[PDB]
DNA sequence: CCGACGCCGCATCAGC
DNA sequence: GCTGATGCGGC
DNA sequence: GTCGG
């Protein structure tokens, strides 16, 4: 556990204050790794026969296991700087640059938020006004309630909508972290259009009932935003609804599903037997290389089908 | 040694 | 006003 | 920061 925290501590600070995504990434899959690892690590050079960990995290691990700390680390948690961008990023719509500058100019806290909220965009005052909200889990029975009004509310408008919830979620977690729903119609087709306001219809109708109570962004496919159960008051969850043409919902189904890395063994065992997985289609290659057109999926066995896999029920899509 | 490392929808801004 | 770039969240 | 062509 300590490992993993430095490894992810390190992960936040090259991301939020030096803006190095990839060393972020590296880190990331770094700390996921040892997470998983089945033994306490016992010098830096164990870990360093795994996958992600190379010649510098081990040497950080053998500081850290030596010592209990990473020198490195500490200079990093003094240095008001480095740590008001990063607790600043906790605030969904401020990203990096926002921090940065905000800090920049005095903006550190969240009180300076909230006396600064001129100067904040939309997305940002919603962040903010539900900071404590957001940062709090969702447990499953929460969901399935969630799921009841979603897909009964999505229902009522036309029964003809088709949504899924995904994630964690359908996977069977007990615990969620947002909500994300995708929809589709007989209307939307990936070669037409046949009706303007099918996620609209959905976003003003869960809005009729009081559910859905803010937005971060919408159009025509993705919206974001805020909902709630119907009153404790129940607290302020985070909630995607996407609309995707009928040809390419089971494999969005597949892919907003999950793991990482379940994708990660499907894509390049589909790879293995010919195909290419994305979110959208699943196509052939040719013995060149290139890809074909999109085969047909009606379900999701149909994208297990091609590449001749025994179909894994979402519970087990974890590895 | 050295480029790759994720790609996309929506909101916002720079630059005309 | 237009269009293209970038910040952002996040699977 | 780690990996692989
Ligand atoms: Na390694
Ligand atoms: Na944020």
């Amino acid at each position: 556990g300590g490992i993993t925290d430095m490894l992810t501590e390190l992960a936040n600070f090259e991301k939020n204050v030096s803006q190095a995504i990839h060393k972020y990434n590296a880190y990331r899959k770094a700390a996921s790794v040892i997470a998983k690892y089945p033994h306490k690590i016992k010098s830096g050079a164990e870990a360093k026969k795994l996958p992600g960990v190379g010649t510098k995290i081990a040497e950080k691990i053998d500081e850290f296991l030596a010592t209990g700390k990473l020198r490195k680390l500490e200079k990093i948690r003094q240095d008001d700087t480095s740590s008001s961008i990063n607790f600043l990023t906790r605030v969904s719509g401020i990203g990096p640059s926002a921090a940065r500058k905000f800090v920049d100019e005095g903006i550190k806290t969240l009180e300076d938020l909230r006396k600064n909220e001129d100067k904040l965009n939309h997305h940002q005052r919603i962040g903010l006004k539900y900071f404590g909200d957001f940062e709090k889990r969702i447990p499953r029975e929460e969901m399935l309630q969630m799921q009841d009004i979603v897909l009964n509310e999505v229902k009522k408008v036309d029964s003809e909508y088709i949504a899924t919830v995904c994630g964690s979620f359908r996977r069977g977690a007990e615990s969620s972290g947002d909500m994300d729903v995708l929809l589709t119609h007989p209307s939307f087709t990936s070669e037409s259009t046949k009706q303007p306001k099918l996620l609209h219809q959905v976003v003003e109708q869960l809005q009729k009932v009081h559910f859905i109570t803010d937005t971060l962004s919408k159009g025509e496919t993705k919206f974001m935003g805020v909902c709630q159960l119907p009153s404790k008051e129940y607290p302020h969850r985070r909630i995607d609804i996407r609309l995707i043409p009928k040809d390419q919902y089971y494999c969005g189904v597949l892919y907003f599903t999950g793991s990482d890395i379940f994708n990660k063994n499907m894509r390049a065992h589909a790879l293995e037997k010919g195909f290419t997985i994305n979110e959208y289609t699943i196509r052939p290659l040719g013995v060149t290389g290139v890809a074909g057109e999109p085969l047909p999926v009606d379900s999701e066995k149909d994208i297990f089908d091609y590449i001749q896999w025994k179909y894994r029920e979402p519970k087990d899509r974890s590895e």
